[PDB]
DNA sequence: TCCACGTCAG
DNA sequence: CTGACGTGGA
């Protein structure tokens, strides 16, 4: 599973179903908001922002992805391993990531990103929570919305 | 959604998702193993989810959903369906699911049903379908 | 073995 | 709202 831009896909593609992102290699897991792979330090590869958590998109060039698990069963601490161990690797090895939006025809490839910084938030219950501020590397060509 | 044959649509023919069962109009649900509507069946998924009978003959032996297959199972929406195609005697599609993962395997039509006090106390449903005579056939 | 920003239709 | 023969990858 490969890093950056994805041969046959383009800025502003869309797509009806996740089993898509998976079969053109955009993005593998199946309902998973991240995908990620061994360098052996985790690196993130693709993100998935479809309305799940409290995601943050500005219809600007940064974007604020919330770190997945602790129920956000019941509220647990959120844990930096897997995915977002991967994206928080992802800062220092400055490695760009695949960003797929979902759509109120499902789902669309915005381009690259890279995450500039995450930090941590103590939630409306006392558990943590992760966000990671990603920034569109700049010239792309833009999309609508 | 339609009752027999779909335009497009072989016998033979494979398809690697459920979700494309669905597309093409072959099976809707995505996970369930019955499809039908106002009821009668329409089609049906056997793909190894449960102690379903495969002969590589033309009739095939199709468990009832639900149950835990621990509940009774219940003649009601896929299994209503089902048994009520025993007298509509419509056609109902048939897919199977092969060890790239699905194929058409044509059309049957519900000859019968039974009752299964099974190894726990409770019921099971299952249902013989025979397949239409004289359609293409599939190796295995 | 188990979880996950599934996905559909009653 | 939730059950249903789901998928993929750790
Ligand atoms: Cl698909």
């Amino acid at each position: 599973q490969i890093i950056g831009t994805v041969p046959g896909v383009e800025v502003g593609d869309e797509f009806q179903y996740r089993m898509e992102l998976n079969l053109l290699g955009i993005h593998r897991p199946s309902q998973s908001g991240i995908d990620y792979m061994k360098d052996g330090e985790l690196v993130a590869t693709s993100i998935v922002s479809s309305g799940g958590y409290n995601d943050v998109l500005d219809n600007s060039d940064v974007l604020i992805y919330t770190g997945q698990g602790g129920n956000v069963e019941p509220p647990k601490d959120q844990q930096l391993v897997t995915g977002n161990l991967a994206l928080k690797n992802s800062i220092n090895k400055k490695n760009p990531v695949r960003v797929i939006r979902g759509i109120k025809k499902n789902y669309v490839y915005d381009g690259l990103y890279l995450v500039e910084e995450y930090w941590e938030e103590t939630g409306s219950h006392g558990k943590l929570v992760f966000k990671f501020k990603l920034r569109r590397i700049p010239g792309q060509p833009e999309l609508p919305w």
